[PDB]
Formats: structure tokens, C-alpha cells, sequence
């Protein structure tokens, strides 16, 4: 909407419109649809400033349930197996957060 063209509103949306679906939580696809699997260590630290929607320099489940508000506007928020398999993607630790470092591998894959 009113963002940069770091990334792409519309495949935000796109992914977002259907990683809606118990099931059809395809997250990965999210980070490569929006380009952020192309993203430098500078955008991947702004990107977790959105993790961190609080900005508390820590990422909890809660702030990635809004923290999709924080990377677009209209954007949808994560229900619970769609937020589960999302954060597990870097979450390797198990502790229901998205580590920046978890993110950072969860992103490239
Ligand atoms: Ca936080
Ligand atoms: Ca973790």
C-alpha cells in the first residue's frame, strides 16, 4: 500500500490470502512470493522489527500474530496452525518465538 518496493504488497496479500486456510500453510512460499529470501542483513533487520510488532527486542508468538499487520497493512493474522508451522520454519529451539537468527534461517531455507 504505502510501503517500499523492498517488498511486493500483492504477493504479501497473495501468500497471506492463502496461508488463511488450516492446512494450506505454506510459509516458505511466503518468504520466496514476497522476495525475502532476497532480502540483505540491513532489510532482514527491519523485517525483525516487524517480528518484534512490540519492538520489546524480543519475538513472541502474540507479536507474530499482528506482526503481519506491522510488515503490510492489510494483511491476514496467523491462525493456530498457520502461526505453529510458520514459526517452527525457524523456531528450531521450540520456545513459541521467532529467534532473529531462527528467522534468518527459516527466510533463506
Ligand atoms: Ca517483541
Ligand atoms: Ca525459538
Amino acid at each position: 500500500m504505502a510501503f517500499a518496493g523492498i517488498l511486493n504488497d500483492a504477493d504479501i496479500t497473495a501468500a497471506l490470502a492463502a496461508c488463511k486456510a488450516e492446512g494450506s500453510f505454506d510459509h516458505k512460499a511466503f518468504f520466496t512470493k514476497v522476495g525475502l529470501a532476497a532480502k540483505s542483513p540491513a532489510d532482514i533487520k527491519k523485517v525483525f522489527e516487524i517480528i518484534d510488532q512490540d519492538k520489546s527486542d524480543f519475538v513472541e508468538e502474540d507479536e507474530l500474530k499482528l506482526f503481519l499487520q506491522n510488515f503490510s497493512a492489510g494483511a491476514r493474522a496467523l491462525s493456530d496452525a498457520e502461526t505453529k508451522v510458520f514459526l517452527k520454519a525457524g523456531d528450531s529451539d521450540g520456545d513459541g518465538k521467532i529467534g532473529v537468527d531462527e528467522f534468518g534461517a527459516m527466510i533463506k531455507a
